[PDB]
DNA sequence: GATAGCGCTATC
DNA sequence: TGATAG
DNA sequence: GCTATC
């Protein structure tokens, strides 16, 4: 992640829910602020949690009292977005992991803090017409907040990946914020290969499939983009191998393919997924973070995180505009 | 739970 | 008649 | 992401 000298958000209190691994928490507290409560129900992200912050988070969202909820300044939430992405259904609200806003909803409604920072996939932007985020931003309204929402990729923010994802800010009406904006994009100069491991490290995650299909030669110079260079299989997902000259396609946390989840990368002519260090990496993570003993459940955890390096620009904005109080 | 072929969507 | 990524 | 396999 990167690094923020001067904290904005010093002082202010945070709520980390669908904590997840801490994503937020990360992001926030470099910024100056305090977390004072996290929720999350998976016994496995509930571990990682605790391996890193020395907590377990509270379960069920759904069936915590909000009157419960300690009072904070900023809630933080990337709630379940597998009903919205293009890889799934898409049953949305028809889903039962679907909802969960609600729950974000009747927190706000109850808690009333300064500030909603929220995330989704880039998809939960047009799903059913727009229709879906249009209720997130009539319900927020409804609430008393301004809606700031909008899709970034992580290739624009310093890091090696073409995530992309929907982010929802939300000040409360009585502060009249009026300068928040999105940070500003930059040129990339980091690449997959510049957070691989010693391939010593990972030779048990190479693969060798005799179905192996190149369907492009190796790139010279390095790219903010993802450059394919063969298929395995019917090259569905998962069955993509990349080059690490280019930059890293999304960590899924359900994905399928032979390679699942990380997709496969040709690493020194091996054919390979990414090892759960180098998906911390890809997401913006220190390598101080602990991550689960168990790796699919890492790969997972990753799959559905948000990177560090991304919220902490936003994070800083929030700030900036909430500490711009001239008379 | 962990593994993997898949099979349909969105954007272009 | 195509192509790639989720 | 879904889902059948063990
Ligand atoms: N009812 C519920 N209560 C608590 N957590 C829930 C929940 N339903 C879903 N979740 C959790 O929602 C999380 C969404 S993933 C969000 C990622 C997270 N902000 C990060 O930085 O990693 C998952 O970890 C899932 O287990
Ligand atoms: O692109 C959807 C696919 O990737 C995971 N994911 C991607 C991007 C964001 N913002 N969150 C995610 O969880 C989920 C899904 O499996």
């Amino acid at each position: 992640m990167i690094e923020i000298k001067d904290k904005q958000l010093t002082g202010l209190r945070f709520i980390d829910l669908f904590a997840g691994l801490g994503g937020f928490r990360l992001a926030l507290e470099s910024c100056g602020a305090e977390c004072v409560y996290s929720n999350e129900w998976d016994k496995y992200a509930q571990e990682v949690y605790e391996m890193n912050f020395g907590e377990k988070p509270e379960g069920d969202i759904t069936q915590v009292n909000e009157k419960t909820i300690p009072d904070h300044d900023i809630l933080c939430a990337g709630f379940p977005c597998q009903a919205f992405s293009i890889s799934g259904k898409q049953k949305g609200f028809e889903d039962s992991r679907g909802t969960l806003f609600f729950d974000i909803a009747r927190i706000v409604r109850e808690k009333k803090p300064k500030v909603v920072f929220m995330e989704n996939v880039k998809n939960f932007a047009s799903h059913d017409n727009g229709n879906t985020l249009e209720v997130v931003k009539n319900t927020m309204n409804e609430l008393d907040y301004s809606f700031h929402a909008k899709v970034l990729n992580a290739l624009d923010y310093g890091i090696p990946q073409k995530r992309e994802a929907i982010y929802m800010i939300c000040f409360r009406n009585d502060l009249n914020i009026q300068n928040f904006q999105f940070p500003k994009p930059f040129e990339l100069n980091t690449f997959v290969k510049d957070l691989l491991l010693p391939d010593s490290e990972v030779e048990h995650l190479v693969i060798d499939r005799k179905d192996l299909v190149m369907t492009n030669q190796e790139i010279e110079q390095t790219t903010p983009k993802t450059v394919r260079l063969g298929i395995v299989g019917k090259g569905g997902q998962g069955e993509r191998i990349y080059s690490t000259r280019g930059i890293a396609i999304t960590l899924s946390a359900y994905g399928g393919g032979i390679f699942a989840k990380t997709g496969g990368y040709l690493v020194n002519g091996k054919t390979r997924k990414l090892h759960p260090r180098e998906c911390a990496r890809v997401m913006g993570y220190p390598d101080s973070y602990k991550v689960h003993p168990s790796t699919s459940q890492a790969y997972k955890q990753f799959g559905n995180s948000v990177v560090i390096n991304v919220l902490q620009y936003i994070a800083y904005n929030i700030g900036s505009s909430l500490n711009f109080k001239p008379y």
